[PDB]
């Protein structure tokens, strides 16, 4: 989550 929205925003 490269944003902090939980979603796998290019991360996780």
């Amino acid at each position: 989550d490269k944003n902090g929205d939980g979603e796998v925003s290019f991360e996780e």
